């Protein structure tokens, strides 16, 4: 059943991503936000071996451990075995590599020491030819996306000084483990922050659905639905004010990993329609200040920050850090993707017609791989 490496380090990372997420959250009030907590946690654990001194000390420090603390590592490897394994039915498919600088002279043992650790490509890139530069970063993402994100980086996003990009990519193709009828498939009136409303496609179906409600600070009540898929070690959980007018604000300032768990250990199965709608959204997020305000300065500071662990030829910062996610939500289940690069360089009834949260989730672990906020479908 459970195995407690890989669920530790799930547990830190998912912790970590979903912190995360709730700084992009509360930056984006009122618009949809499709993000991906595992996609981040993987990335910044291969920045915590190119970085060294204080920029290193703040990335552990957020992320609550060492990647080269006795364990940590393999435990990585595990988790990302047992994810992506057949018992799970449902399809993981999740990859890390690592382009740097052709003439980039790096520490002795470096690279030897990322391989064993990660055991991700890298690959030798000419960042002076700058549009083949990105053109092989783009077309690397878009081959371990399955074709859903395929221009991850735009025009700038890299230039000559460019001197290392380390990139995650991570894909979820699902099956509900009872599909939505398409006969039940209906328009239906959608009611957005803003008071207002509008007619969207909604799914309905009759089950019985693990369940609890839950309650805010203020007293505001929740509804907390968990969607299975057929493989039954992964879930959507579902997550809802029973009123109309709360906002979704209140739950998304409380939200952590842990409520998380103990939300799944509460639950009760009952027989409840449940209508919900489709949705499709794509969302694009600079991290910067997100992972700043979580204690990461120093690595964005190009006269501060420390990549001695990867280099002592010159000073290196990183100049953009990015997240790009889609997620597509249908009768038959969901797929998502999501492509998360750091860029190093010199110099009853429950109707869901409200908005709403989402966390997919693999069970046996305790991995956050996707979350959002659907303000309007």
């Amino acid at each position: 059943a459970v195995h407690h490496p890989p669920s530790y380090v799930a547990r830190l990372a998912s912790d970590f991503g979903v912190r995360v997420f709730q700084q992009v959250a509360q930056a984006s009030k009122d618009r949809n936000v499709v993000f991906s907590p595992y996609g981040v946690a993987s990335v910044l654990a291969m920045l915590q071996l190119t970085t060294g001194g204080e920029t290193q000390q703040q990335i552990q420090a957020a992320m609550g451990f060492k990647i080269d603390d006795k364990g940590m590592a393999p435990a990585l490897r595990h988790l990302y075995k047992e994810l992506m394994g057949p018992w799970n039915k449902d399809e993981i498919s999740t990859t890390d590599a690592i382009f740097v600088q052709r003439d980039l002279k790096l520490v002795q043992g470096f690279m030897p020491h990322f391989f064993r650790l990660f055991r991700s490509t890298v690959k030798q890139v000419d960042f002076s030819e700058v549009e083949r530069a990105r053109f092989i970063i783009n077309d690397w993402v878009k081959t371990h996306t399955k074709g859903m994100i395929s221009h991850l980086l735009g025009t700038g996003a890299v230039d000559q000084l460019t001197r290392l990009v380390l990139v995650n990519a991570l894909y979820f193709n699902g099956q509900w483990k009872t599909p939505f009828p398409d006969s039940s498939t209906h328009r239906r009136l959608f009611h957005k922050s803003d008071g207002s409303t509008v007619s969207v496609p909604m799914m309905a179906q009759t089950n019985k659905f693990n369940y609890t409600e839950f309650t805010t600070p203020d007293g505001h009540y929740y509804d907390i639905l968990e969607l299975p898929y057929h493989g039954d070690t992964l879930s959507m959980f579902i997550a809802a004010p029973y009123e109309k007018e709360v906002p979704l604000s209140a739950l998304t300032n409380i939200l952590s990993a842990q409520l998380i768990s103990h939300w799944k250990g509460n639950m009760t199965r009952l027989p409840r329609l449940l209508v919900l709608p489709k949705f499709s959204l794509e969302t694009e997020v600079d991290l910067r200040k997100p992972l700043e305000n979580l204690g990461m300065t120093d690595m964005f500071r190009q006269f501060q920050a420390d990549f001695t662990s990867l280099s002592d030829q010159e000073p290196l910062h990183v100049a953009l850090a990015l997240q790009k996610v889609k997620i597509e939500v249908n009768e038959s289940g969901t797929v998502a993707s999501s492509s998360t690069a750091v860029i190093v360089s010199a110099r009853e009834e429950i109707i869901i017609d409200r908005p709403f949260l989402f966390v997919v989730r693999h069970n046996p672990t305790g991995t956050v791989l996707f979350m959002g906020q659907v303000m309007e479908p």
